[PDB]
C-alpha cells in the first residue's frame, strides 16, 4: 500500500532479487509498483538513494547478532557476528554488492560504537579492536561476494569438498583461524609473539 | 597499433581507469581506438570477453608474487602472495569488480594447482591447504573491494588511525592473524585446540 516507505522497499527487495543490482532501476520499479516515474520520484529520488535503504534493510531485518549478548566472550561475539552478517547478506541477490555500494549511516555508526567499547572492556586497545572488527568484515565480504556472483589433480580432488557445501565451512574455518591469531595477539601483550 | 589483442586491452584498461567496470563499454572502446564498432566486434565479441581478458591481464602485469620461492616458508608464501595479489588489485579503478566478475582461466587453475601442491608438501591436507589460500584471497579482495568503492567518541578516536593510510595497516595486521591461527591449527595435528 502503495508508496509507504516500507512498501517502496519490499518491492525494490523483490525486484532485486529478480533482476540484480545493475539491472535494478527506478523505472522498473515504477513499473512493478503500477505508478508513473514522476509519482515515485517524489518518494524515492534515484538509484543511489534506493540502494542506500535497501543496505540499512537488508542489515535491520536479517543482521540479527550486531550486537555482543550479556556476559558472552568476545570471541562469540566476533563468531556469533560474522556469521549473522554472511546470513544477512546472503539473504537477496548481489547482497553484498548492496552493502559494499554504500556509505554506513547512523546505525552502522551506533553499532559499530558498542562494539568497539565491547572490544576494548575485553582488552583491546581501540586499534586492535577496529582492526579485528574490520578483518571479520572485509573477509565475510570477500566469501559473499565470491559466492553470490558465481582441470589439475591436486585442485579436482579437493574440489569435490569445497563443491558439497556453499562456502560455509571454509568460511567458519578461516573464522577460527582468525580468532585464534586474535587471541595469541592479545595474550601475548608487550611480548614478541 | 591499432586492434593488437595486446593494444586492445591496453588501452581498455586506460578506458577502464577513466570511466570504472559499469561505465566501460565496448561502444566506448571503439570510440577510444578510432574504428567502427562491428570492426571491434571482431576482434572482441562483448564486454564479458573484454573483462575476462582484463582480469587475466591485470594479475600477469601484476601479480608478481604468485608461486612460492626456493626454500620458502608457506608463511611467507601466503603473506608474499597476500600483499602481491592487494597490489595488482589496488592499480586499476574496480580492478578487484573485475576480478570477481570473471570465471577462472587454465593460468589461475595452473598457479592454484602449484599453490596446492606446495602447500600439501608443508603438512597441510589438500583440505586446509585450500581453506587458507581460499581465506587469504577473500579477506584480501573483500579489503581491496571496500578500499576502492570508498559521529560517535571511540569510533572518532581510533579512526585518525584508520584514516592516514589506504587499508595497508590493518590489511597487514589481520593477514598476520590468520596465518597464526593456521600456525596453530597445523601444529595441533590430531588435538583439541
Ligand atoms: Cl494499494
Ligand atoms: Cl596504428
Ligand atoms: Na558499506
Ligand atoms: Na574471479
Amino acid at each position: 500500500s502503495r508508496l509507504d516507505k516500507s512498501k517502496v522497499i519490499n518491492s525494490a527487495l523483490e525486484l532485486l532479487n529478480e533482476v540484480g543490482i545493475e539491472g535494478l532501476t527506478t523505472r522498473k520499479l515504477a513499473q512493478k509498483l503500477g505508478v508513473e516515474q514522476p509519482t515515485l520520484y517524489w518518494h524515492v529520488k534515484n538509484k543511489r538513494a534506493l540502494l542506500d535503504a535497501l543496505a540499512v534493510e537488508i542489515l535491520a531485518r536479517h543482521h540479527d547478532y550486531s550486537l555482543p549478548a550479556a556476559g558472552e566472550s568476545w570471541q562469540s561475539f566476533l563468531r556469533n557476528n560474522a556469521m549473522s552478517f554472511r546470513r544477512a547478506l546472503l539473504r537477496y541477490r548481489d547482497g553484498a554488492k548492496v552493502h559494499l555500494g554504500t556509505r554506513p549511516d547512523e546505525k552502522q555508526y551506533d553499532t559499530v560504537e558498542t562494539q568497539l567499547r565491547f572490544m576494548t572492556e575485553n582488552g583491546f586497545s581501540l586499534r586492535d579492536g577496529l582492526y579485528a572488527i574490520s578483518w571479520v568484515s572485509h573477509f565475510t565480504l570477500g566469501a559473499v561476494l565470491e559466492q553470490q556472483e558465481h582441470l589439475p589433480p591436486l585442485l579436482r580432488e579437493a574440489l569435490q569438498i569445497m563443491d558439497s557445501d556453499d562456502g560455509e565451512q571454509a568460511f567458519l574455518h578461516g573464522l577460527e583461524s582468525a580468532i585464534r591469531g586474535i587471541e595469541v595477539q592479545l595474550t601475548a601483550l608487550l611480548q614478541i609473539v
